[PDB]
RNA sequence: GACUACCUCUAUAUGAAAGAGGACUAAAACCAUAUUUCCAAACUCCACUUU
């Protein structure tokens, strides 16, 4: 009934598999036509429907099964003819049954008045238990007399199976059989040849459009004094309206079509089935808008039919157009995607060596500077010919089509012109290459160096980690589509070891996460070690070895199902088979957590998916650290002596100089931006099926972790960034701008001798250092003032924080101390000073400036990844009409040269050159001019907007838009809440501060 | 319903096309950008925001 699909039938799943030829209702890896008999089991399901549709609100257990057992022979049960059913009969009935119903057989010979059958359920059920005379109830007896109800619900199953089972089989891809896609079909090929393709005027009059919209609005402006059922009764007035006119609705299917879009823009506005939520609009009703809306909302129609079979003709498909094959075009369009959007970054960041505003305007000093903060080498005066022409050739070498994935990293050459082409082995860069795989040992000593670590743990106790035998520190990371970050591992496994031990206890064996406060030091040594130890040794060993992370599975699946009770969340997904890959079980976990993730939003339900790929993963990680010594990392325990023992680690790597290109496009990303490619390349390295071109795959996805450990070097002596004193101190000046830059958190320890911000020479690597300093020197409020470093000696944070973890522990025994208003103002007092000291703290060293910089990459990359969609588009409907070019396409409204200059400089990063022109709302405004191709797109693109800011801290409102001219300007921007102490008080906290918010606000309209 | 989607099929035009389907089409979710929110467990089918 409700769910054929995605449902049980057999201890077997039920799936549809659209063709061309029709539909079909198949199993789970099987390719039958099946539709005949999974209808037959689904049968059942229908009893429980019509039971449930002839029977109220206050669903009662005596009612439920005489209905129920009059249908199933089997399902019927003894009960007492007069105490337990001596009610209100007709006070249980629906709403439906509480009137005389009345119908026709499913195959009446006619329509006719004498054909039409009566039933009074409330009457007919009286007069039969008065002639039930026994005791309790007989069957026989009681069904012969309800013989009048029966035939209803053999009638109404009956014909609802047969409306399903042609709704499936019909159901094709790209259909032309049907009524309303053969005449979408009329409309399309009458726009290509020239011509006006519909009247809406003409139309609207056989429609009779001014009979409707004055009745309408008398339903609306009469009565309707109580909000529910307005909208119910909007309905019935528009199928009044159908009734008088239906001579004609069934004679034209272009009348027809008026109807059906009419129908659908009445339940969008003023729902009925779409959860309510807000008073609507007498302004939508009005005449001469729904023509507006009906002739916009057509012609959307149109577009969509253009594409869908244009891109059934870039792929060589359009004979053997499958549902399977349909999929796996969905997927390679996702890492193609992906990769498209860090090539447009990392063109960005080359930008700005040469010629930021080609190669002949070349401020020379600076193109040095710019070279040594991406790579940690000096180059010389006499190499920018070849270092220029050298990177240029990594990026350069977007059609859509079938790709073979080798020859796609390999790259040998790149070419010189004044043209005379150079390999990259007889090159400087080959020196760059092998200079990186070689410090790999040393590298990893740094960042051991760095955060503790060594000033905590002895080197004996570090020797026993990198030298256990089959784990080799690698530079992989995963051979899994679905893995977890490691805060998520270490965070969520503290939640299982730490439990109450009050309750119907679900135990999971484990023991190393111990702690979770953040605030030492000698914690943060052994989050910091943990941290990589899951990331090189235990995470590529796991991945591909079948007996440990089988075994990890089995402990999984058995602690769920082996305990009382029905409530068994881990039910029906299947145990890993024995020879079976680690890649290839979570092959089906991803396919399983995508074909439900409607079903699970329909209703109320959790993805329970996520929490099974946490257990697995939390206990395999306990697993690997217990059956080795390594569990003395629980307990740092500073020591003493500085021990002057090395730290020798074992490395080999097999990367020949074929990659040494690929290496130069991932040295001008982020961090950010090469953990995320990274991700999205071992999805689609998990579907392919060639022995080869998975070993592409697995050879470029090494090569982002030797880039990896790099990532924010920086510099590190002070006069190679600035020259003199007075350079440093004009340009920190715009941040601070005091007598305060000769103090002690902005000079080393004495004297005047200077020190470098990590977040300052950051913002100098990418080119949003200009925009920075437009939006600090606004206002004079925004710099560091004399109060903001008087208020890091005030008091402590530590003594606070401690405070407020003692009084958030008695809240779990005594929640009466909720309503007790002495207490609960001593909490807040202590929460908003742990608040205050945290923003001064951040504001001191100018943290905020790195949170400013990659809140304006995300924005303006979200932005880059619509205009990719858009010029997707544009080839899918322009190579149609060659197939069959601009005088069509300014007939059909499509791209013009006026959206082409909005598409380019969004998708060319031309924001960050310094002047401004228009503001970053503006350019979510100029998204949805190019996006007015089709509505889904559009409706899309400030729903983005405020995702992205609420990840951030934030929210935001939005003016209406039809005050505003349609454009985007804000009304109220506000820090989010936390809610502290329960979830029905007044207790809360803000996220970030109304300071920070401030500061936001004045970036996004800054022109 | 810009946020607060969309598109294919379906007709005894009515207890209603107020029905089914979408990894098939978009957006999220997942991912190596520090820390305050108590936590853990909670199957399937069938209903359900008026009367």
């Amino acid at each position: 009934t409700m769910r054929i699909t995605k449902v049980e039938v057999d201890r077997k799943k039920v799936l549809i598999s659209r063709d061309k030829n029709g539909g079909k209702l198949v199993y789970e890896n099987e390719m039958q036509d099946n539709t005949e008999q999974i209808m037959h089991h689904k049968k059942s399901s229908f009893y429980k429907s019509v039971v449930n549709k002839t029977i109220c609100r206050p669903e009662q257990k005596q009612m439920k099964k005489l209905v129920h057992g009059l249908l199933q022979e089997n399902s019927q049960e003894k009960i007492k003819v007069s105490d337990v059913t001596k009610l209100n009969i007709s006070n249980f009935l629906n709403h439906r049954f509480k009137k005389s119903l009345y119908y026709f057989p499913e195959n009446s010979p006619d329509k006719s008045e004498e054909y039409r059958i009566e039933i009074n359920l409330s009457q007919l059920l009286e007069d039969s238990l008065k002639k039930q005379q026994g005791t309790f109830i007989c069957w026989e007896s009681f069904s012969k007399d309800m013989e009048l109800y029966i035939n209803w619900a053999e009638n109404y199953i009956s014909s609802k199976t047969k409306l399903i089972k042609k709704s499936i089989r019909n159901n094709r891809i790209q259909s032309t059989e049907s009524r309303s896609g053969q005449l979408m079909d009329r409309y399309m090929k009458d726009i290509l040849n020239k011509n006006k393709p519909f009247d809406i005027q003409s139309v609207s009059e056989k429609y009779q459009l001014e009979k409707l919209t004055s009745a309408l609005k008398a339903t609306f402006k009469e009565a309707k004094k109580n909000d529910k059922e307005i909208n119910y009764k909007l309905k019935s007035t528009l199928q009044n309206h159908e009734r008088q006119i239906i001579e004609e609705l069934k004679e034209n299917s272009e009348l027809n079509q008026f109807n059906i879009e009419i129908r659908k823009h009445l339940e969008t506005y003023f729902p009925i089935k779409k959860t309510n939520r807000k008073v609507g609009d007498i302004r939508n009703l009005e005449i001469g808008e729904i023509q507006k809306i009906v002739n916009h909302r057509l012609k959307n129609k149109i577009v969509q039919r253009i594409l869908q079979e244009g891109k059934l003709a870039s792929y060589e498909i359009e004979s053997t157009v499958n549902s399977n094959s349909l999929q796996k075009i969905k997927i390679e369009e996702a890492f193609a995607l992906k990769f498209i959007n860090a090539c447009l970054f990392a063109s960005n960041n080359l930008r700005n060596m040469v010629y930021p505003v080609s190669f002949k305007e070349i401020k020379h000093k600076k193109f040095i500077r710019q070279w040594s903060q991406f790579f940690s080498q000096e180059i010389t005066v006499d190499d920018i010919e070849l270092a220029s022409w050298g990177l240029r050739g990594a990026i350069a070498p977007i059609h859509l089509k079938k790709h073979s994935w080798k020859k796609f990293f390999n790259n040998p050459t790149f070419k010189v012109k004044k043209t005379s082409e150079f390999l990259y082995k007889e090159t400087l860069f080959k020196d760059y290459f092998y200079s990186e795989l070689d410090s790999v040992p040393e590298l990893i000593i740094n960042k051991m160096e760095s955060s503790k670590i060594l000033d905590y743990y002895s080197s004996d106790q570090l020797n026993q980690v990198f030298t256990i035998p089959n784990f080799e520190l690698s530079l992989l990371t995963s051979a899994v589509p679905f893995a977890p970050s490691f805060k998520r591992v270490y965070l969520k496994g503290f939640d299982y070891q730490n439990q109450d031990e009050a309750q119907p206890d679900y135990n999971l064996k484990l023991n190393i996460y111990n702690e979770k406060a953040f605030n030492s030091e000698a914690f943060q040594a052994q989050y910091s070690l943990f941290k990589m130890v899951y990331y090189q040794v235990f995470l590529p060993q796991f991945t591909t070895n079948n007996d440990l992370f089988k075994s990890s599975v089995d402990f999984i699946l058995t602690l769920n199902k082996e305990r009382k009770g029905y409530a068994k969340a881990f039910q029906d997904i299947r145990k890993m088979n024995k020879d079976e890959k680690p890649s290839e079980y979570m092959s089906y976990i991803q396919s399983q957590l995508m074909l439900y993730q409607k079903k699970q939003e329909e209703k109320e339900k959790i993805n329970h998916f996520e929490k099974f790929i946490n257990q697995v993963f939390i206990k395999g990680f306990n697993s690997f650290i217990e059956k080795n010594r390594l569990t003395y990392i629980c307990h740092p325990t500073k020591n003493t002596v500085p021990e002057n023992d090395n730290i020798e680690i074992p490395f080999h790597t097999d990367m020949d100089d074929s990659n040494i290109a690929f290496w130069l496009m991932c040295k001008l990303l982020d961090a950010k931006q090469l953990s995320e490619l990274r991700n999205e390349m071992i999805k689609f390295s998990c579907s392919l099926q060639s022995t080869e071109e998975i070993s592409t795959f697995t050879k470029a996805r090494e090569v982002i972790g030797l880039a990896l450990l790099n990532g924010e070097k920086g510099c590190n002596d002070w006069k190679e960034l600035f020259d003199d004193k007075e350079a440093w101190k004009k340009n920190m000046s715009l941040y601070v701008s005091e007598e305060l830059l000769q103090s002690l958190p902005y000079t080393q320890e004495d004297g005047q001798t200077p020190v470098i911000n990590r977040s300052i020479d950051l913002v100098k690597k990418y080119g949003t250092e200009t925009i920075l300093e437009k939006l600090f020197s606004s206002s004079d409020d925004y710099k560091v003032s004399a109060k903001d470093i008087a208020k890091l000696h005030e008091y402590d944070v530590t003594e606070k924080i401690a405070q407020q973890e003692s009084l958030h522990k008695q809240w779990i025994e005594k929640p009466g101390l909720a309503r007790d208003s002495a207490w609960t103002k001593k909490y807040q007092n202590v929460i908003n000073d742990i608040s205050n000291y945290q923003w001064a703290k951040t504001k001191v060293e100018l943290t905020q400036v790195r949170h400013l910089h990659q809140l304006t990459i995300d924005l303006l990359s979200r932005l880059a990844g619509y205009m990719s969609i858009a010029d997707r588009d544009f080839q899918f409907s322009s190579n149609y009409i060659l197939e069959r070019l601009r005088l069509t396409l300014e007939y059909l409204e499509l791209f013009d040269n006026r959206l082409k200059e909005k598409r380019n400089n969004i998708s060319h990063f031309n924001y960050l050159n310094g002047q401004l022109g228009n503001s970053i709302l503006e350019l979510f405004d100029d998204a949805r001019d190019v996006l007015s191709y089709d509505r889904k797109l559009k409706n899309a693109v400030s729903k983005s907007l405020k995702e992205i800011l609420s990840s951030h801290g934030m929210e935001v409102t939005f003016k209406p838009l039809y005050q505003t001219n349609h454009h985007l300007k804000i009304d109220k921007l506000q820090p989010k809440k936390i809610h502290h102490l329960g979830e029905k008080s007044t207790v809360s906290s803000n996220q970030v501060s109304n300071e920070y918010c401030q500061l936001v606000r004045t970036l996004l309209t800054m022109k």
